[PDB]
């Protein structure tokens, strides 16, 4: 009943900004995205809980989110390390939608980004899979405090995480 959606919470400097949830098409994606569940309320224990961004560029995209811990699982995939890829029946549409960044071949991994602009053009070698449900206002303040090259006047923090509904 219904797609199971996930919200996230963004920080910054320790201070609080707003909340943003993603629909995710894990119909569309029964297995990429059929992980994120578990990943998204730490239920599989690996869940990061609490990280934060590696580049922001306020133009062009932001990526920079994985969960590698000293545990021993790393940032690629929930039940192993990388997966041969499904399909991409998602079309390319949103000024920020939701994918993945990995080395492409069989290889859909758990790297991620938020994306400010339409680029449609990085399709075709990853598998796209999510959207923006609620909470863009803040996708938008987030692409202010950064910097066009790659370090941000401030730090994104976790807060919290799990299942909206």
């Amino acid at each position: 009943m219904v797609n199971p959606t996930v919200f996230f919470d963004i920080a910054v400097d320790g201070e609080p900004l707003g909340r943003v949830s993603f629909e995710l098409f894990a119909d569309k994606v029964p297995k990429t995205a059929e992980n994120f569940r578990a990943l998204s309320t730490g239920e599989k224990g690996f869940g990061y809980k609490g990280s934060c961004f590696h580049r922001i560029i306020p133009g062009f995209m932001c990526q920079g989110g994985d969960f590698t811990r000293h545990n021993g699982t790393g940032g690629k995939s929930i039940y192993g390390e990388k997966f041969e890829d499904e399909n991409f029946i998602l079309k390319h549409t949103g000024p920020g939608i939701l994918s993945m960044a990995n080395a492409g071949p069989n290889t859909n991994g758990s790297q991620f980004f938020i994306c400010t602009a339409k680029t449609e053009w990085l399709d075709g070698k990853h598998v796209v899979f999510g959207k923006v449900k609620e909470g863009m206002n803040i996708v938008e303040a987030m692409e202010r405090f950064g910097s066009r090259n790659g370090k941000t006047s401030k730090k994104i923090t976790i807060a919290d995480c799990g299942q909206l509904e």
